[PDB]
């Protein structure tokens, strides 16, 4: 019983899941950290490593790896929702609101190993690693991301 066998089993049949559903799905992966080890990639295009490992018409699974003191952009997920589980380490998740053309910081909290973060539709966040060790997380997006939008901090 390995990671893809696990994904087809849990995610492969969801139709129109909620961020509720996705969070629960993630927590249903046994030994998720160990399972995804072969799919952890290193920073290529981004400050952070990013590997897409599953996609159907409903969702998209991504493995993310944020080095010490690195961060994502400030982004929304277009028409998609999202949920992520922390496999290893600890991220800081910061929430923003549209300051019009820009965005200002609205809220910030930590997600620890095995814990989940959620992104309701339209939500704008940045993920960062304020720690000295790396952070590996597993993201689901539904539907798959097409129209991501990056904001400049105000
Ligand atoms: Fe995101």
């Amino acid at each position: 019983m390995e990671l893809y066998e696990c994904i087809q089993d849990i995610f492969g049949g969801l139709k129109n899941p909620s961020v509720k559903d996705l969070a629960t799905s993630l927590k249903q992966i046994p030994n998720a950290a160990k399972l995804s080890q072969p799919y952890i990639k290193e920073p290529d295009q981004y400050a952070y490593g990013r590997n897409a490992i599953y996609r159907n018409n409903e969702l998209e699974i991504i493995v993310i790896n944020i080095p010490p003191n690195k961060e994502t952009t400030v982004h929304d997920h277009g028409q998609s929702i999202g949920c992520a589980m922390v496999l290893e380490g600890k991220l800081l998740n910061s929430i923003y609101r549209s300051t019009g053309e820009h965005a200002e910081l609205s809220n910030s909290y930590f997600v620890h190993e095995g814990e989940c973060l959620i992104s309701t539709k339209g939500l704008i966040h940045k993920m960062s690693n304020p720690t000295s060790e790396r952070m590996v997380s597993l993201h689901v997006y539904s539907p798959p991301l097409e129209d991501m939008t990056v904001f400049e901090e105000q």
